[PDB]
C-alpha cells in the first residue's frame, strides 16, 4: 500500500478551504487547574455537519474526475461520515448512495436523507457492510468512498490537528477518538510533522478495543461488533492504511468505559457549553484517566463531534 | 447622570484583555438558509465563568483603588454578575460578599461560592435586594458594584459587541438580551459607533416586559418578580443608567414566551453543538419571531450565558 504522507494533509487543507470551518480552539480554567497544565480543544463538533468527518469526505470527492462525478459515490457509514459525503456530494452536484446501521443515531439518518443522500440500511452486528458496499458499488458502477480506509479520506481529517498545533504550536500530547483509525492515522501525520518527538494517543470504548489489541499484537484483531454508546467506534477492525500508518506513528491506544464518557459528555455540557457525542468524548475520558502523566504539558484534544439525538443526550445527562 | 459612551467601552476592552476570552463567533448554515440571511452569534457562554458578566465585573473592579479593594465589595445577582464579581474579586484579591436569590440555578450559586464569594440569599419574589445591599455595604464599609446599573459595568458588557463588529463588520441588526439593560446598553453603545444607522433590539420574556413598557411609555415602568425559566431576566425594572442609554440609542424591544425560549435552547444544542440557558435565548428567539424583517441581511446575535444546572437543562431539552 502506498501511505499518505503529511504532504497530502497539507494539500487537503488547500482542497477544503472553500467550504470547510476552521473549527475554534476553546481552553478551560476548570481543566488547566484539575490537570496543572494547558489543554487545547479542537472544536471538530462545530465543524461542517457537526464532526470533523466533512473534511475527509470533501477531500476525497474534490479529486473525482469530472465522469466519476456524474456516475455517482457510495459509502457505508455509522453516521458521520454519512452525513459529510451528503454534504459534500450535494456541494459538487454528485449524486450519493449511503448505506448506513439501522440502530443509527436518527438525527444523523434524518441529516443524511436531508442533504439528498439515498439510503439504505444494514444490521451492524449481524451484516457485512463492505460485502453490500462492493456489490451494490459494482453492480452500480458508483465509485465507493469509505469512511476511514482511504488516503485521501485520512489525509483530510488530519487537517483538523494541522490546525490545531498552527493555532498553539506543538503538544506534549495529541488524544485522538479511535473507530477504524482514519481520523486517529491522519492526525498522526500532522502531529509528526509539527511535533515529531511528541506523543499522540489513540482512544477506543473499552469493548471495541480491537484497535488496542492490533496495535499490540502487530497485526490487524478483529472483534465482533462491540456494544457500547460511542457509536462512531463500532467498527470490527481497523482500516488497512490506517493501521499501516498508526502502527508506526502512534505512541499507546486507550480504552474508558461507557461510565467515563457519560461523565466527560456531562463535563463538557456544564463547565464547557458545548454539546458532544459519546464517542467525540473518548479522547477527553482518557486524558483524564491519565493526568498525572500530564502535569506541566501541554496538552492536545480532538472534539470529534457532536451529533446525537437529543433525547439519548437528555437522557445522558440525566445520569 | 453622566452617561458613559462608546469610549468607556473602548478603555474596558483595555482593562479586561488581561484575563477575558475573546469568545469566538458561530455561523450556522442551517440558520443562513432559513433566515435567508448571514447570521452571527457572538458566543459569551464561552466567557470566563460561562457568561458575559466577567466583562463588566472585571471592568468595575479594576478600577477600584488599594483602599477599596482591600476593604471589599458588595453585590446582588441572579447569578451570572455573582459568579463574575467573585471570580474578578478572587484575581485582584479582593474580598466579595454577594446577594443572591434562593432559586437561583444551583451551579451558579455553586460557583459563586467555589471562587471565594461569601452568600447571602434573599427570597427574589417578595425581598428588595438593593434595599439589603445598601443596609449591609453602609453597615459593613463595603463598595456595591451593581450587576447593572454602573456606568463601569454596563460600558464592560458591551465589549461583546465591540469584539463582534470588530470581527464581521456593521451588521443590519443585533440582538440582545435583556434583564435590566446592562448588556442592552454597553452593546448599543458598541453598536451606535459601528454601526449607527442599523439596528438595535433588546428583548425580554414575555412575563417581564417592563422593559418593553418602559421604552414605549418614556418612563421606568415597575412589575412584579415575573415567573419565567429566564432567571437572568427577572428584573422588576430597567436601571436608572441603561434606560437612559436604551431609550436614546435601542430601536425596540421584543418578547418571547417560555415555550420560545426552549425550542430556541433545544436548536441550540442539536443543530450548532452548544449550551445555552434560557436567558441567553432570548435574542435569538426574537430573530426567529421576525425572520422576513431579516430576509439579505447580517444579523449580530448575541448568546449571553450557557450557565444551567444540567438536570434542569437535560429537562428542557426533553420538552
Ligand atoms: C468513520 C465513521 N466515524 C467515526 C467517528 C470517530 C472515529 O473515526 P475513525 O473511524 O477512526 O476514523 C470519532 N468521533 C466521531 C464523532 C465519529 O463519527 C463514520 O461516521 O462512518
Ligand atoms: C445582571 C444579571 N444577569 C443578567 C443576564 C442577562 C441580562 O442582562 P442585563 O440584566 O440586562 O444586563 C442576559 N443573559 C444572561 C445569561 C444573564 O445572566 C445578574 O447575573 O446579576
Ligand atoms: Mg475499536
Ligand atoms: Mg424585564
Amino acid at each position: 500500500l502506498v501511505l499518505p504522507t503529511y504532504d497530502d494533509v497539507a494539500s487537503a487543507s488547500e482542497r477544503i478551504k472553500k467550504f470547510a470551518n476552521k473549527t475554534p480552539v476553546l481552553t478551560s480554567s476548570t481543566v488547566n487547574k484539575e490537570f496543572v497544565a494547558e489543554v487545547f480543544f479542537k472544536c471538530e463538533n462545530f465543524q461542517k455537519m457537526g464532526a470533523f468527518k466533512f473534511r475527509g469526505a470533501l477531500n476525497a470527492l474534490s479529486q473525482l474526475n469530472e465522469a466519476q462525478r456524474k456516475a455517482g459515490v457510495l459509502t457505508f457509514s455509522s453516521g458521520n461520515h454519512a452525513q459529510a459525503i451528503a454534504l459534500s456530494a450535494k456541494i459538487l452536484g454528485i449524486p450519493a448512495k449511503i448505506i448506513m446501521p439501522l440502530d443509527a443515531p436518527e438525527a444523523k439518518v434524518a441529516a443524511t436523507k436531508g442533504y439528498g443522500g439515498q439510503v439504505i440500511m444494514y444490521d451492524r452486528y449481524k451484516d457485512d457492510r463492505e460485502k453490500m458496499a462492493k456489490e451494490i458499488s459494482e453492480r452500480e458502477g458508483l465509485t465507493i468512498i469509505p469512511p476511514y480506509d482511504h488516503p485521501h479520506v485520512l489525509a483530510g481529517q488530519g487537517t483538523a490537528a494541522k490546525e490545531l498545533f498552527e493555532e498553539v504550536g506543538p503538544l506534549d500530547a495529541l488524544f485522538v477518538c479511535l473507530g477504524g483509525g482514519g481520523l486517529l492515522s491522519g492526525s498522526a501525520l500532522a502531529a509528526r510533522h509539527f511535533a515529531p518527538n511528541c506523543e499522540v494517543y489513540g482512544v477506543e470504548p473499552e469493548a471495541g478495543n480491537d484497535g488496542q489489541q492490533s496495535f499490540r499484537k502487530g497485526s490487524i484483531v478483529h472483534i465482533d461488533t462491540p456494544k457500547t454508546i460511542a457509536d462512531g467506534a463500532q467498527t470490527q477492525h481497523l482500516g488497512n492504511y490506517t493501521f499501516s500508518i498508526i502502527k508506526e506513528k502512534v505512541d499507546d491506544i486507550l480504552t474508558v468505559s461507557d461510565e467515563e464518557l457519560i461523565d466527560c459528555l456531562k463535563f463538557y455540557a456544564a463547565r464547557m457549553k458545548i454539546v458532544v457525542e459519546p464517542t467525540g468524548c473518548l479522547s477527553f475520558a482518557a486524558a483524564r484517566a491519565m493526568k498525572e502523566k500530564l502535569k506541566n504539558k501541554r496538552i492536545g484534544i480532538i472534539i470529534s463531534g457532536g451529533n446525537v439525538d437529543i433525547e439519548r443526550y437528555a437522557h445522558f445527562l440525566s445520569q
